[PDB]
DNA sequence: CGGCTTCGCGCA
DNA sequence: TGCGCGAAGCCGAT
């Protein structure tokens, strides 16, 4: 579809018909940004073709009941300067609500679209509402791939067994998609309140707040400052600042030394792409550029990929083989401790490193990275079950992280609890041969006594 | 056969 | 803290 700076392996047909005679329409879903945008970009690109300016459309579906607030606002403010980025190069952004395989497939007969791209999401709800708003229209689906460097269909082919068999696949096609952004061109001719449905959602989650002992919410919103604009200072800030002590401290939680990108990464508030052409050109310790880069590149985009080829990635089935058959095995193994889901929320238990990851989580809205897998493996060893563990873990990420309803959460949880993307380990009651940490494993690697102080 | 993200453990 | 080893199952280059 036309395009000098343009790789046609980014997009792909989801259904072909006749090229209506009215604008290009981009359903923007996971990546929420203007600039660094190839699905906003390759929208453009047919726009200009075909002589019609292109036209954003965003669904606002229900799933926001199913998190917090904290994850809403973080959302609407970004769509609110999203909405006057858009707007000042003369492409208009059209806010729906209900459910996308109604309403998508409604606003493409009444706008008389021509053309209608969407990005690209692994995750089971995309799927469902792309095939209902196919069976109801005639003009074309195309989808982008603009979160991932190298498309997710491209980078492999099948499930990855772990992470080095899929380097080397990553590695030998970023010379190909590791380009830069051509600048967003504006549209020629120009031819639902952001501010209402906000204080109207509001009003809906307010019973369902985190609160404290006083009736006091327990998030800090003044944490992460949402919108395209303050992602850019993050990156800038963790380049010049944080890159390159990354490789040493990136393991020690009371140490702010990580890029803290994943809010505006899982809402696509800013290209992972982007940080990669600013770290790549930066000139920074190696070996923290090679940590960096592995975690954003392979581990990123193998999230993408355990959930496009697994469609159970959050069951228990997607579990390997050697990992099913040794919680299988523990499963009448007597548990030193049970903790209900109630009393995992409310860091309720009777270790104190695990109740300030929790605390953590539920002040911040942002665990940090090493303290994840041991907020995630512990559970799994407290549990009743293993789908019981793997219940709590994907709720309790789900509802409270700023990055939660991600593949890498996800694709996350599964390697802490059932293996995937790991190996085996010891040999150990409950746990079995999964990867096992201990607290006197933490207290020889950081100072756990200050983090525990800090989040109570 | 070699080697696996992030594991624990003994010992400078 | 930093390093080497242990315990475990299996992909994939041959
Ligand atoms: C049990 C569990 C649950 C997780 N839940 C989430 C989640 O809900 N949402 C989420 O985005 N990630 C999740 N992660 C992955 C990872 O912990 C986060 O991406 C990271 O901690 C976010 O902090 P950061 O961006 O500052 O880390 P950084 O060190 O700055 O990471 C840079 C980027 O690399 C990617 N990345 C980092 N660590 C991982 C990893 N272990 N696996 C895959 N990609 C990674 C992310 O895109 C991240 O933004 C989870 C991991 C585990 C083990």
């Amino acid at each position: 579809p036309r395009g000098s700076h343009m790789n046609p392996k980014r997009i792909r047909a989801l259904k072909s018909g006749k090229q209506g005679d009215g604008p290009v329409v981009y359903w923007m879903s996971r990546d929420q940004r203007a600039e660094d945008n190839w699905a906003l970009l390759f929208s453009r690109a047919i726009a200009k073709e075909a002589n019609v300016p292109v036209v954003v459309v965003f669904c606002l579906t229900d799933e926001f009941l199913e998190a917090g607030i904290r994850q809403y606002e973080f959302m609407l403010k970004g769509l609110q300067e999203l909405e006057v980025s858009l707007s000042r190069k003369k492409i208009p952004s059209f806010f729906l609500r209900g459910d996308p395989g109604e309403k998508i497939s409604r606003f493409v007969k009444d706008y008389n679209a021509g053309t209608l791209v969407t990005d690209f999401s692994p995750l089971r709800i995309k799927n469902q509402w792309i095939e209902k708003v196919i069976s109801g229209i005639s003009i074309p689906f195309f989808e982008v791939d603009a979160h991932n460097v190298v498309p997710c269909w491209e980078a492999s082919q099948k499930h990855e067994y772990a992470a080095h068999t899929f380097r080397p696949k990553l590695y030998a096609l970023l010379p190909e998609f590791l380009e830069e952004f051509p600048e967003l061109e504006p549209n020629s001719v120009t031819p639902e309140t952001l501010s209402d449905v906000l204080e109207t959602g509001v009003k809906a989650l307010l019973p369902e707040r985190a609160l404290l002992k006083n009736k006091d919410p327990l998030f800090e919103p003044w944490h992460f400052e949402p919108g395209e604009k303050a992602a850019k200072k993050v990156m800038e800030s963790f380049i010049a600042d944080r890159l390159d002590s990354y490789g040493a401290l990136r393991n020690d939680p009371t140490k702010n030394m990580l890029s803290n990108l994943s809010p505006y990464l899982h809402f696509g508030q800013i290209s992972s792409q982007r940080v990669v052409l600013e770290v790549e050109k930066a000139e920074s310790n190696p070996g923290s550029k090679k940590a960096f880069l592995d975690e954003i590149l392979i581990w990123k985009e193998i999230s993408d990929n355990f959930c496009y080829y697994n469609p159970g990635y959050d069951g228990f089935e997607s579990f390997p083989s050697w990992a099913k058959e040794s919680l299988n095995a523990h499963r009448n193994d007597v548990r030193s401790h049970i903790y209900t889901l109630e009393e995992f929320e409310a860091g309720k238990t009777h270790d104190p490193l695990w109740n300030a990851s929790q605390m953590e989580l539920l002040s911040t809205g942002k665990m940090h990275g090493y303290t994840r897998m041991y907020w995630a493996k512990k559970i799994l060893e407290w549990s009743e079950s293993p789908e019981k563990a793997l219940e709590i873990a994907i709720c309790l990420n789900d509802r409270y992280e700023l990055d939660g309803r991600d593949p890498n959460g996800y694709a996350g949880i599964a390697w802490s609890i059932g293996g995937v993307h790991d190996r085996a380990w010891g040999e150990r009651e409950v746990t079995g041969k999964i990867r096992y940490m201990s607290y006197e494993g933490c207290k020889r690697k950081f100072d756990v006594k200050l983090y525990i102080e800090k989040y109570s």
